[PDB]
């Protein structure tokens, strides 16, 4: 059933996941970025630096121009296009063709990254933040409209410069996983947002108001790479991290992203560095469940170097490739919940392990809420 949708996913680190794309009539064949923070569908469709091929409009009997422009603007990069319609196929995917909304983009800034391999990206969240408006209908919308393919996905993102992984559209595939999933709610179908109502690191909990931890929002994105915080949740979570390492010194720049660490290979002293532990609201009245990440996950590879992946965030946490490494992930849109579950690549030394735990009970959850 699902079995042709394992490993239909590549990328390079930090540069995020792809899948097989097929556009227009004859299919053109694209690598499509994964990326559940966004809700556009756009293809490189002009000649650039960066791109091995591209979206060719004028040779394809099935494309119809919307005559209407659009941008996206992103964390990291941003590009303008124009808006059309084409019929698209997921060769390592459900057997379906859909015609869907793709922005043609024509011109782009720090979008397109050297060597990445992939010339497009799929924006899997939900319409309310598709731009120019929410009248443009996201792909994932079409697919389920158009077809009988269930209103799910789930993406399994694995670790090691090459990465892979599997993107289960329309269902969840148990092969991948381990234990049981446990669900959070979707708190509003616009990002894939979440609620975070407690934080620990080594077992401490960071004693904040849970609202600092969405202040603003929580939201899961597969195209971001870090874990990013909110200033203040930043700052606590340094504090802590610095002082259970404190054995070591490292330039104060490598705790803002900007140098490496290195260490003689094999030599990498992960015990000096704490477990971090997310408390997510679950699906029943004051019952929460955690989910902790090594950090094998959050000191990204790059003598081994590191480069620490837990950046600051002006737009509410965002939690991003580092933190969905090693767990299954189901976006469950015909539930409104998202579900967590142990991976079967998953990350772990020998003494410590990424777990999914539950059930937990945590007293007004509602308070986190921003
Ligand atoms: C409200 C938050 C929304 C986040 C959301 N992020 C998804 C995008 C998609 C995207 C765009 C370009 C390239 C990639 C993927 C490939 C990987 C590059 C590494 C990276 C990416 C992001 C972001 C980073 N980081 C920060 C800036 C460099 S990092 C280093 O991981 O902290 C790195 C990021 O924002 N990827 C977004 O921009 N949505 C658009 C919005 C209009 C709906």
């Amino acid at each position: 059933s699902f079995v042709e949708m394992v490993d239909n996913l590549r990328g390079k680190s930090g540069q995020g996941y792809y899948v097989e794309m097929t556009v227009g009539s004859p299919p053109q064949t694209l690598n499509i970025l994964v990326d559940t923070g966004s809700s556009n569908f756009a293809v490189g469709a002009a000649p650039h630096p960066f791109l091995h091929r591209y979206y060719q409009r004028q040779l394809s009997s099935t494309y119809r121009d919307l005559r209407k422009g659009v941008y996206v603007p992103y964390t990291q990069g941003k590009w303008e296009g124009e808006l059309g319609t084409d019929l698209v196929s997921i060769p390592h995917g459900p057997n379906v063709t859909v015609r869907a909304n793709i922005a043609a983009i024509t011109e782009s800034d720090k979008f397109f990254i050297n060597g990445s391999n992939w010339e497009g990206i799929l924006g899997l969240a939900y319409a309310e933040i598709a731009r120019p408006d929410d009248s443009l209908e996201p792909f994932f919308d079409s697919l389920v409209k158009q077809t009988h393919v269930p209103n799910l996905f789930s993406l399994q993102l694995c670790g090691a410069a090459s990465v892979g992984g599997s993107m289960i559209i329309g269902g969840i595939d148990h092969s991948l996983y381990t234990g049981s999933l446990w669900y959070t709610p979707i708190r509003r179908e616009w990002y894939y947002e979440v609620i975070i109502v407690r934080v620990e690191i080594n077992g401490q909990d960071l004693k904040m108001d849970c609202k600092e931890y969405n202040y603003d929002k929580s939201i899961v994105d597969s195209g971001t790479t870090n874990l990013r915080l909110p200033k203040k949740v930043f700052e606590a979570a340094v504090k802590s991290i610095k002082a259970a390492s404190s054995t070591e010194k490292f330039p104060d720049g490598f705790w803002l992203g900007e140098q490496l660490v290195c260490w003689q290979a094999g030599t990498t002293p992960w015990n000096i560095f704490p477990v971090i532990s997310l408390y997510l609201m679950g699906e029943v009245t004051n019952q929460s469940f955690r989910i902790t990440i090594l950090p094998q996950q959050y000191l990204r590879p790059v003598d081994d170097c590191y480069k620490f992946a837990i950046s600051q965030s002006s737009t509410g946490t965002v939690m991003g490739a580092v933190i969905m490494e090693g767990f299954y992930v189901v976006f469950d849109r015909a539930r409104k919940r998202i579900g967590f579950a142990v991976s079967a690549c998953h990350v772990h030394d020998e003494f410590r392990t990424a777990a999914v735990e539950g059930p937990f009970v945590t007293l007004d959850m509602e308070d986190c809420g921003y």
